[PDB]
């Protein structure tokens, strides 16, 4: 699902963002994204389930 609009410090557009939350695996930190500490966008919180 759309995640809700965080902010950004880069250029974006902001009606768009929603769709670019990062790819959820399995459910680490960041869903299993990254291993660091802060993505560039926030994961959706529904990532345990999903
Ligand atoms: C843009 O990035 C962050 C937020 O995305 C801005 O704020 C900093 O966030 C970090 C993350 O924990 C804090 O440790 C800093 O204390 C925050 N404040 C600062 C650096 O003043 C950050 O200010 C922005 N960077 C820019 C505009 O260059």
């Amino acid at each position: 699902g759309n995640i809700v609009a965080a902010n950004l410090n880069e250029s974006y557009d902001i009606n768009t963002l929603r769709s670019k939350s990062p790819m959820q695996w399995d459910n680490s930190s960041n869903a299993g994204f990254s291993e660091a500490s802060n993505t560039w966008l926030p994961t959706n919180s529904d990532y345990h389930t999903v």
